[PDB]
């Protein structure tokens, strides 16, 4: 049907049809008479999978022969979503499969919906890893993603009586056609035990062994015939485990619990032993695999060349144990001297920081590490001593600097600061947006920057334009390709060419047409799947992201209520109609976030059923927000809410997705919003509120929320409504915790940005009244979104950190 | 190479080779440069599997169209062994695959050894179920095996310091290419809860739900294009299970533990809750599946026709809960009246008894059933009341009969006798050999036989001649086929034609040649795999079966020591050389059985290293006895030890395997030995010892072991040797428990058969000195082994119990 979806040749369509029928028969053991739609999905997935394997085998053959420097991306999260459409896109197979399935009497889009998300992440950090894998393969890098194969990913969110309920994400129930078990590369991982000292150094003995079994998933590059590997470890008990008899077999579960479930915390540290075990498990298995691959290479014992052949990227501090584990292996097993081992480690490792929120920083109790990983604690103590000796020599007599920079934190319970470990043991430390990287050098890591300034870098985040434009918004990808060709898909900077179409009446009409179609499709999805009705002519106002106080879903709530109250006051006055959509999951133990969800639904209950409002205002909570839902809602959005308190959202990536898909942005000067506004021009963004400097000024004086309550009558009314039980008639005090937080202990200064936010929203409504000028501003956003491709991000990592050159060159097919 | 292995056509070999290469590439994601032997096994298995699916689909299509009466074989054990060679045999593919793999540069026999046994059974009962599935498919019956998919089968046995050690049989580690998950037919199973009474009868409420997910494995008939199904259930927690968050997900393990591990008890009842849950789990899921299939049929609500379309065979009492579960469904859910439901149940169910040992009988505590299955207990009480009302009417005033026949056993703890439940609720009750079925009517079920004589039948056990001749002994199958053709493989009675070859000098030579080749091959296997050396010219004296006091491995031990002591007394006297091989697993909690294993190895330690003995006597313990090992050792055997105390081994099936494979039998008149001797002629068997009647006479008088000790000097010497520490110099009292048992509390009268046993063994040695006459007797055994084909057994079940006609007719290919 459309150009960007590739060719549907007679030869290819015929071959796909017969291979589809082969899999249905031989693989699924079914025929057309008994086959369910799920069977048809699997037949298609196996058919597409077949096209991957030849390229997969020859890519890994190529790496073995050429022996390039290998990039190892270590992450506890890979938020992959669905794989079928992505694979078709990257292989130029979409139209052919569409035709083949059409001729078999099937609707391909219907089959696509059957696939489970691989929801092995929480939000931004996990999705960044997924975008990164796509870009590394597209740029021809010899890259491997290493993580854990969770049996249960992020929970499925159900809303019951307005409250969030969690259920197990049993994503492997029907099987995963994309993965290949590799039980032949199973590796032992050690826990507990004790340290023994001999003539030949230290020995870690009396350990408990858990096996790590790898599962490999292919990662196709965009039309370059490169297929890289994501290798995820699964925990397995050894066969002599605990070996009355029956109980010993049943107790195998204890070891295998390591890879059972993803910790559902977004930007929050929980110091549980099982989490620590997960972190070491991924690190220990991965490092053995890396070293094995290094020794068994065409290069040729000598670890001097280790950093020339290996780069390890730590995604946050979660895999920080890679640093002392590498030291352990090099010193204890390979018998290298400390100084040489340390040189190798530092040159190999690099660390990406994802947040400055104190509650998200990993600080492990010494007593946990003492019991679980006794040798690693000893190594960390030695790292600390040698590091602090360097600090003392650089800043003599500065005793407070010594305590501030220590990897060991003193107190009631001694803790290890994993961020400090990462900085000391890495040759590069990066933040994820310009403002964030500056904040790191000026505030939380100031001491480290003063000691080693060369270590600190910026790498602004990005998103893959394959998943986040071509896949989810084919209508927009096509109208763009009509004007400027297809090269932009792997060179997003080419979107700048669209600036010469801002006055083109044909293009203006097509851009607006694509948005309306997307909105109609999403309005239809909501009715079919959730029996909720919306007006497709209204402004689609959306905030989708994890529920967090710093992200200020509550500020959005205050605006919604302001709009409702203004309508109730002057009912016969015209207002631009809005559909306000808010979605995202709360961590199960995060009480305030659960209360915010309940608030949003409670507002909906009042607003959506008030006859005086009509279809002028609707508030909908988008249930079970996840990658597949993002692919549907983002292309449908008109307004993107990016309203974190300045200085709290390190980068954001949802913001970039909305920009690429034709939504305008209302936001604070926070994270990547700053660079987005810079790229598009401030005139083409809806920027409001305190800057970082204004927040600091308010902190020094002291934030008093009562001041705002006293001086803003519209804000006062809302607080009275919440307190009196207007939004909860049967439980009048339901939201007392929310009011109390807002009035007395609000770390994120919701009230301080309220006035500017509401006024800015008025400007948004004004522009939306003029469709032509709205669309022209939209074109100016899309056209300048090029910087935010993860291809740009990865090229910077490659050149400035990993010391490798990207390549757009095709491998032979 | 050999005729019975089928044709190796140019077309077929070419097609197999290319499909092998396809699977290696697409399925395993490998090439010839990186492939391991395990990869090659899997490529072959997938290639052979492909040939099954077409036949599998059309068989199940055929059953849906013809709607025959369906046979449901319910068992907690299916001792399947390996599947690759069996599938090739039944599909006439062995020579073609042999040729195809040879041309690819691979040895097929080497690849076959890589396959894990499906060890989902303990011994005789589980292996009988496997033979039965093979015969039902071969005889064209619409039959389904239903059981549990254990994650861990029977433990792997390691011998360490002479002691048995157990390790987990992680048979699914590398995957199972033969099974197909069918998550679409997942069914809920209920536990706990309480019974509620309404106007519309009883309701079982507040239950815990566990899901049952089926996995289907194909069961090919011998060259008839029939492929039946074995459906095994796996336990799965529902997604809202226990739904702080992390622990609730981890607690899913509790529900899923139901299908985790096979209880490793052979002929011994252990009253643990997990076992009861397993028993109900298989029954509840299976019955729902049966009823679904019955309702969704081309026949056409009315349960009057249920017994005309359904037969349920209970393999022992393990699935006895089928009786009250069927009543529950019919009465509580379908709203049939009790009397009608009961008629249907009785006409549907039939029960096979496997032993008369009191310790093996299932007697469940009422308090367990009360908590776990409250509705089932109520139904059992009602069944009991109505049954005992019938007894009272038939035998008025006989109050002791009432207590004896009750399903409820009175005492300190009330128990339900599951055997009594089975008899009351089945239209047929059978023993497994003529003597066993007679014992049932005369002793343990005498009261029931008097009430309902028509119910009691015999069905002598059998073995499949596909696995137990063609597969494991191709050399013998071939020399037989040369004379009488190939028809005997599915009509074993044709072996009688071999009686006209007993004086044929060519045949005599070939039979003896096949045995020597088998012995050389097994002697080579022992050296390669266990570094143990044996003399292939010696008599191979073997006892392989589970370790049990009733099976009297201890009597064998006494003979071995007698032979050793006689050699030591007259060293320069000629004795027929023997290799005594004993193998089998002991239940982990069975102390005495573990002591017997240690004794056997301890005798070996003395005998095998005595220079005066030389290579005249060797004692070897065969480690990890299982189906695949049986296939190797049985064709190599000269002498089969079947020496259970008369009246204790219900049938035996190992005995039949040895007879079919050219070993002579030394045994008591017990189980099927009686019918074997009857078939071959007593002159061609080595029968010794007490008959059942002699055992009873000894019991009435009182068994005094001291008498035998006092009157037999050779027996006295052995007991002194055991007591003094001759076989355990460092631990002189190691075997005190064995001696004490033998002298004071021997239920199985080892001493009473000692004299006759030793004398009979002398007669065996005498015959072995004359190779020609040994072989002639062997031919007389093989020729009369026809009755013991499981095809005969299944034909009898079909005609006399299930009311269906067997068919040797081919389905179209
Ligand atoms: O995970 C890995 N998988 C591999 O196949 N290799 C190597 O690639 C070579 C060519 O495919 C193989 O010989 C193997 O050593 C490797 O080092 N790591
Ligand atoms: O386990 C079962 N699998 C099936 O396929 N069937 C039925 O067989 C028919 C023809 O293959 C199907 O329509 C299904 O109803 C069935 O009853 N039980």
């Amino acid at each position: 049907q459309i150009s960007v979806r590739g060719l549907a040749g007679v030869e290819n369509v015929t071959e796909l049809k017969k291979n589809f029928n082969r899999h249905l028969h031989f693989t699924l053991v079914k025929d057309r008479n008994v086959a369910t739609p799920r069977d048809y999905y699997f037949a298609l997935a196996h058919t597409v999978r077949d096209h991957l394997v030849g390229r997969w085998i020859r890519t890994q053959q190529h790496y073995y022969e050429k022996d390039p420097k290998r990039i190892y991306y270590l992450s506890l999260e890979f938020y992959m979503g669905r794989t079928l459409q992505n694979t078709m896109v990257n292989l130029a197979l979409e139209n052919a499969c569409d035709e083949a399935t059409y001729q078999l009497g099937l609707d391909m889009e219907e089959l696509e919906e059957i696939e489970e998300d691989a929801g092995l992440g929480n939000g931004g950090l996990g999705r960044l890893a997924a975008c990164f894998l796509d870009s590394m393969a597209t740029l021809g890098l010899a890259a491997y993603g290493y993580g854990i194969r969770y049996e249960f990913g992020i929970f499925n969110q159900k809303i019951c009586g307005g409250w969030q309920m969690e259920e197990a994400d049993d994503w492997l129930r029907y099987g995963n056609p994309w993965e290949k078990a590799r039980p032949e590369f199973t590796l032992p991982v050690h826990f507990y035990g004790r340290v023994e000292h001999t003539s030949q150094g230290a020995k870690w003995v009396d350990t408990q062994v858990v096996l790590a079994m790898p599962y490999d998933t292919p990662v196709p590059g965009y039309r370059n015939n490169v297929v890289n590997t994501m290798r995820l470890w699964s925990a397995k008990a050894p066969n002599d485990f605990n070996l009355g008899y029956i109980q010993a077999v049943l107790d195998r579960n204890l070891a295998e619990n390591i890879s059972r479930v993803l910790y559902p915390n977004d930007n929050f540290f929980e110091g549980k032993e099982l989490r620590l075990k997960q972190e070491y498990f991924v690190v220990a298995a991965t490092l053995q695999d890396i070293i094995r691959r290094f020794k068994s290479s065409k290069f040729g014992t000598n670890f001097d060349a280790f950093p020339d052949k290996v780069a390890i990227q730590l995604n946050d501090t979660h895999p920080s144990l890679a640093i002392p584990e590498l030291m352990r292996v090099l010193v204890d097993l390979e018998r290298l001297d400390w100084d040489k081992a340390w040189e190798v480690t530092v040159k190999t490792c690099a660390y990406t920081n994802h947040t400055v929120l104190p509650e998200a920083l990993e600080r492990w109790p010494v007593h946990l590490l003492e019991t679980l990983l006794p040798r690693h604690l000893q190594i960390i103590y030695e790292i600390n001593q040698r590091f602090l000796n360097r600090v003392a020599a650089a800043f003599p007599g500065d005793v407070d600097r010594l305590r501030r920079m220590s990897l060991v934190e003193e107190g009631a319970v001694k803790r290890i600061n994993m961020a400090h470990l990462c900085i000391a043991g890495s040759h590069a430390v990066n933040g994820v947006a310009r403002i964030h990287s500056e904040i790191l050098k000026k505030t939380i890591f100031k001491d480290f920057y003063e000691l080693e300034p060369h270590k600190f870098q910026n790498k602004t985040n990005g998103i893959t334009p394959r998943r986040w434009l071509v896949l989810c918004n084919p209508g927009l990808a096509e109208i763009i390709a009509e004007r400027i060709g297809e090269e932009y898909i792997s060179d997003l900077d080419q979107l700048r060419k669209l600036l010469s179409y801002v006055d083109d009446e044909a293009f203006i009409r097509d851009v607006a047409k694509v948005k309306q179609e997307n909105k109609l499709k999403f309005a239809a999805y909501l009715e079919r799947e959730y029996k909720v009705h919306i007006n497709p002519n209204s402004l689609f106002d959306v905030q989708v992201k994890r529920i967090h106080e710093y992200k200020r879903q509550l500020l959005n709530c205050l605006h919604v209520i302001t709009l409702y109250n203004r309508i109730k006051k002057e009912p016969n006055k015209f207002v631009v109609p809005r559909t306000v959509m808010i979605g995202g999951k709360a961590a199960p133990g995060y009480h305030m976030a659960k209360m915010i969800i309940k608030l949003i639904t409670a507002i909906g209950d009042v607003v959506n059923h008030d006859p005086v409002v009509g279809d002028r205002l609707r508030v909908i909570f988008l249930e079970n927000y996840r990658v597949s839902l993002a692919e549907k809602v983002i292309p449908a959005a008109d307004l993107s809410e990016q309203i974190s308190t300045a200085g709290t959202e390190a980068s954001g990536t949802g913001n970039m997705k909305f920009m690429l898909n034709g939504a305008l942005t209302i936001g604070t000067m926070d994270g990547a919003n700053v660079e987005m506004a810079e790229e598009a021009g401030e005139e083409n963004f809806f920027i409001f509120g305190m800057r970082v400097e204004d927040v600091d000024r308010l902190d020094q004086r002291g934030y008093n929320a009562q001041e705002y309550y006293d001086r803003i009558p519209e804000l006062r009314q809302i607080i009275e409504q919440l307190s009196s039980g207007f939004f909860s008639p049967k439980q009048p005090d339901l939201f007392k915790d929310i009011v109390n937080m807002l009035m007395h202990h609000d770390r994120f200064k919701v009230f301080a940005d309220y006035e500017e936010y509401v006024k800015c929203q008025e400007r948004v409504s004004a522009l939306y009244k003029n469709p032509r000028e709205w669309t022209r501003m939209v074109i100016r956003n899309i056209a300048t979104s090029g910087k935010f491709s993860s291809d740009r991000t990865i090229a910077q990592y490659a050149r400035e950190i990993w010391g490798v050159e990207p390549s757009r060159q095709r491998l032979p097919a």
